[PDB]
């Protein structure tokens, strides 16, 4: 099986998770997709906010819902 990451550019990232996928570890997995330091990875779930720590279990993500990718680059 496989879950969807949705980003701001509107593509949607289908990979395998378990769960122990946790936010650390998933943001791993999508650096080496984009790139992006897990610094500048930022995962959002149902309007709410992701944190380190907490696993796919624990927030109750199933093996195919929708995560919504965000990055961090404040200047305007």
């Amino acid at each position: 099986m496989q879950i969807f990451v949705k980003t701001l550019t509107g593509k949607t990232i289908t990979l395998e998770v378990e769960p122990s996928d946790t936010i650390e570890n998933a943001k791993a997995k999508i650096q080496d997709k984009e790139g992006i330091p897990p610094d500048q990875q930022r995962l959002i779930f149902a309007g709410k906010q992701l944190e380190d720590g907490r696993t796919l279990s624990d927030y109750n993500i199933q093996k195919e819902s929708t995560l919504h990718l965000v990055l961090r680059l404040r200047g305007g």
